[PDB]
């Protein structure tokens, strides 16, 4: 229980609406240790209901408390006494869908390639942990610097909008989620990512997705992409779960390709976009990221 | 070096005043990453005097501020050179150890203020370590950053430039001679101020009359919570002769076997219940305010 903390309500409070999904409202709040004169900002999920006796969420918040891994959001506390209130460190940059549209003129390959590195190696850690996500999209991955990325929201899927455009074929025809359907989803976030924020399948209805996969259509190639990369993503969408690529496997193969940005991605101007100097990456580091490195660096 | 960041001055802004000192004004402010929307604050400490030449070895001094590696000393992280010198560091909202203890007086237990005593030892002994004299150490230059990890700041700022008479060593005062064993005089003194939970050194006694005083051997009384092996410690801080002052590595000794059993060195009214931190409140804090080496 020590990697969960139990909060009164009587030390936090919400402040203003940070977004809204499938699961429930995001706050910007605040945190008033007793006793203590600081206010401590904190992200707050206030979850939507489903039902469930407070023994059994508590058992699922703890599982949720105790993932280690620099690339997967650990859930930090929990309030019961209401509604199901979960406490998570507050990530001023957002997520990374909004990220990436926000930027879509100064993102270059070294970045793109090592974002899929991060997610992939998250994924591969629940993986380790037999956690499956049930919900991997770019809006759900965080941003804590540019530099540094993180999976959220895994298993809320569990505890309690249904993404279709990102669910494995198996997933939408069967309700079957394992941690291979994540790696159809993965597919899908790598190609938002490699498109700057576009919606898949945009203008397709969700209830037509399951046919046009059966038909074997597929989302396009990224313009930015070569074949190696559309290939992955590719391999990510077939119709046999085994088939796909594992997440170990993906965390390889963007490594490799992060080696040779520029082989693997062509964006205009792309020699003017790399990561930081080590000067601004420490800087960054010691006021937003004091926790892991290891990003790939070309040559 | 790349541990010293150079900011552009449209890169940071001023929110808060949040105290001044000898040396300059602190402000909270907020850094806008060029080309982000996110504003994250820091700590600015805006120098007096308006500096050119002098920048240069202001700079060859920032670069040795901004190298100290260690979880209980401050680090300059960034420094922009405008008509004032204006240092970045890490936002520390507890404030200082100073007004900490006060604020928390008679409700600090004895566990904290000795792991306090520790942490600091630790912070000026990897300074001398690194043949850093600090000069100015003090409980108002001790940044709580949770309230079980405080960290010494202010490091290289004398040197960088009112004085402060009551934590100086005595040859300090005399000779302006500075020392790591004068900067275990002002550590005695700064543990002082914690055991009396901030008061005053030699309060009601004009600065200018100090070093008479301590030359007639008068010294800063025994707190009423600390024990004979408590006072004793900080006694041999004060030692006329520098040489025969504890060292940090020894003060880091003694003070961590005293709070291994707190209670039998510390004596404390309510000391029973007070609050130590559980796992679960330690977690909680690292995870959103101190996520670095230790504690
Ligand atoms: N810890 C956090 N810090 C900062 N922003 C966050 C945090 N968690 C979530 N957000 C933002 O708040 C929004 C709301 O999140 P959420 O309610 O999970 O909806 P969603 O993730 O966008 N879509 P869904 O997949 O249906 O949950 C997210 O899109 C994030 O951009
Ligand atoms: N990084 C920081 N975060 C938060 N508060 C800080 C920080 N650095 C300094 N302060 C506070 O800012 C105020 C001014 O500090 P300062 O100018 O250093 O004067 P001082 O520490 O009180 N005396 P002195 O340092 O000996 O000149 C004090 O209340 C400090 O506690
Ligand atoms: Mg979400
Ligand atoms: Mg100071």
């Amino acid at each position: 229980q020590a990697l969960l903390r139990i909060l009164k309500e009587t030390e936090f409070k919400k402040i203003k609406v940070l977004g809204s999904g499938a699961f429930g409202t995001v706050y910007k709040g605040l945190w008033i240790p007793e006793g203590e004169k600081v206010k401590i900002p904190v992200a707050i999920k206030e979850l939507r209901e489903a039902p469930k006796a407070n023994k059994e969420i508590l058992d699922e918040a703890y599982v949720m408390a105790s993932v280690d891994n620099p690339h997967v959001c650990r859930l930090l506390g929990i309030c019961l006494t209401s509604t199901v209130q979960l406490i998570m460190q507050l990530m001023p940059f957002g997520c990374l869908l909004d990220y990436v549209r926000e930027h879509k003129d100064n993102i270059g390959s070294q970045y793109l390639l090592n974002w899929c590195v991060q997610i992939a190696k998250g994924m591969n850690y629940l993986e380790d942990r037999r956690l499956v996500h049930r919900d991997l999209a770019a809006r759900n991955v965080l941003v804590k610097t540019p530099q540094h990325v993180k999976i959220t929201d895994f298993g809320l899927a569990k505890l309690l909008k249904v993404p279709i455009k990102w669910m494995a074929l198996e997933s939408i025809l069967h309700r079957i989620y394992t941690h291979q359907s994540d790696v159809w989803s993965y597919g899908v976030t790598v190609w938002e990512l490699m498109t700057f924020g576009s919606k898949p399948y945009d203008g397709i209805p969700a209830s037509e997705i399951s046919s046009i996969l059966e038909k074997g259509e597929r989302l396009p190639q990224p313009p930015i992409c070569t074949i190696d990369v559309y290939m992955i993503m590719r391999k990510c969408w077939m119709i046999d779960a085994d088939s796909r690529p594992k997440f170990r496997e993906l965390i390889i193969e963007f490594s490799k390709m992060a080696r040779d940005p520029q082989r693997y991605l062509v964006i205009q101007g792309d020699e003017r976009m790399h990561l930081p100097s080590p000067t601004d990456s420490n800087f960054y580091r010691a006021l937003m990221d004091e926790e892991m490195d290891d990003v790939v660096d070309a040559d």
